[PDB]
C-alpha cells in the first residue's frame, strides 16, 4: 500500500483546494503547493486532523505538485500527484 | 543578545535576495518569504552554510517578512525584519 497519499476534500474548487495528506509513520510539518505553470513553492495552511488548506484569488490550475517536511525530518517534492481534473473523496497516491 | 538574526549577504539586488539565517541552538529545516504587499508565503531555496536565497522575475519589495521551521521543531513569524532599503552586510534582528 502507499504510504504517502492525498485525498481531495468536499469543498475543493477552482479558488480553494483541501488535501488530506498522510505519510505512514509521520506528520506533516509543512506542506507548499506548485500548480502546473508556476515556478514558486506557496505554503498551504495547515488545518484540522491533517487536512491541508488554500486559497487563492485566481483559479487554481492542475495538475498539482506537493512539496512537504515531515516532523521526523522527511523533505519530498511529488509532482503532478492531483490531476487537473480530479474527484472530491478520491485518494491519490504517487 | 538577540536569538534570531538575519545577515543580507552580497551580490542581493532587486530580483535576488540572499539571506543568512541564524537561530541559536538550532538549525533552519524551511524558509519563507513574504514580501511587502504580498499575502502568500514562498518558499526559499537551502544554500550553503545557512544562506538562504530566493530568485525573483518582478522586483522585490521590502520591507521582507519571514516564516521558518527549524529542525527541533520550532516555527515562527517574523514581520518586516528587512527593511526596504537594507545594507549589505549588516545584520538585522526581531
Amino acid at each position: 500500500v502507499p504510504k504517502v497519499t492525498f485525498t481531495v476534500e468536499k469543498g475543493s474548487n477552482e479558488k480553494h483546494l483541501a488535501v488530506l495528506v498522510k505519510y505512514e509513520g509521520d506528520t506533516m510539518a509543512e506542506v507548499e503547493l506548485r500548480e502546473h505553470g508556476s515556478d514558486e513553492w506557496v505554503a498551504m495552511t495547515k488545518g484540522e486532523g491533517g487536512v491541508w488548506t488554500f486559497d487563492s484569488e485566481e483559479p487554481l490550475q492542475g495538475p498539482f505538485n506537493f512539496r512537504f517536511l515531515t516532523e521526523k525530518g522527511m523533505k519530498n517534492v511529488f509532482d503532478d500527484v492531483v490531476p487537473e481534473k480530479y474527484t472530491i473523496g478520491a485518494t491519490y497516491a504517487p
